[PDB]
Formats: structure tokens, sequence, C-alpha cells
């Protein structure tokens, strides 16, 4: 990346795509990438493989979806950082582990974690949506107690 607005694609190998500051696109593509948004508004999107993404500091989308296998988030900061899924919600399989949130597409074996969801404030995704749903903090929440 550089410190303008980037689009960076990876390939079908295992991928290390950083963004830089500016408001990034990131798509690794298959394989296991790491992926780093850094500074700004950034969109990372894992892909098939099994990807650790790192949206960094700024208000960052990740994108998940049938097939993207087990992706992991590692928040920085940000007062409006976004998970964008593509099922909808009733498929959706909330659940605390340890201090991870972990979100299962029934069905299926693609995951995503938010690493360290549950240890502050800085590691959290204020929004998860699902197809025509919203979901906040406190639906979340709600989510993972009533999937006990
Ligand atoms: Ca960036
Ligand atoms: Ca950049
Ligand atoms: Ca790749
Ligand atoms: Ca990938
Ligand atoms: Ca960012
Ligand atoms: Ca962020
Ligand atoms: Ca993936
Ligand atoms: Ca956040």
């Amino acid at each position: 990346g550089s410190a303008r607005d980037d689009v960076l694609i990876g390939d079908a190998g295992a991928n290390v795509l950083n963004g830089l500051a500016g408001n990034d696109v990131l798509s690794g593509g298959a394989g296991d990438d790491v992926l780093l948004g850094d500074e700004g508004s950034d969109l990372l999107s894992g892909d098939a493989g099994n990807d650790d993404l790192f949206g960094g500091q700024g208000d960052d989308t990740y994108l998940f979806g049938v097939g993207y296998g087990h992706d992991t988030i590692y928040e920085s900061g940000g007062g409006h950082d976004t998970i964008r899924i593509n099922a909808g919600a009733d498929q959706l399989w909330f659940a605390r582990q340890g201090n991870d949130l972990e979100i299962r597409i029934l069905g299926t074996d693609d995951a995503l974690t938010v690493h360290d969801w549950y240890r502050d404030a800085d590691h959290r995704v204020e929004i998860i949506h699902a197809a025509n749903q919203a979901v906040d903090q406190a639906g979340i929440e709600k989510l993972v107690e009533a999937m006990a």
C-alpha cells in the first residue's frame, strides 16, 4: 500500500497486504492472508482461506459470508467499525469463547472470530450487519445470551 487510498487485491497464495494511511480496500483472495488497514477507514475482506484481519485505527469494515472459512479480526480502535455478513440473521450463531466473540454461519464450517472482543471497547466492532438487519453492541450481547 501507500499513503493514498489504495485497492489491494491478493492472489491465490498466502499474501500480506498493508494499506498504510488512507482509506483502503483490501481483498486477500484465496489462501491464508494477513490484511492490515492501518490508519484510515478501510474495508478488509479475507475471502476464502483462513485470514487474519487488522483493520487498525479508524472506522473499518470487514466482510464475511459463506465460503470465507475461519477469519479472525484484531481491532485497534475506532468508534464505528462494522462487520457485514452476507447471510440472513437467522443463519448466525453468536457465542462467547473466552474473551473472543465467535460468529458461525449455521450449516457451514465458516466462522468469524473477533479477538478479545470482551477485553475492552477498543477491541469491539460496533455494528454487525446481516442481510437486512443491523445489530448493535446491546443486540449482539442479547443474541450471545439467548443462544448460550
Ligand atoms: Ca488505511
Ligand atoms: Ca493506503
Ligand atoms: Ca491470497
Ligand atoms: Ca484469503
Ligand atoms: Ca483503519
Ligand atoms: Ca478500526
Ligand atoms: Ca477467509
Ligand atoms: Ca471499534
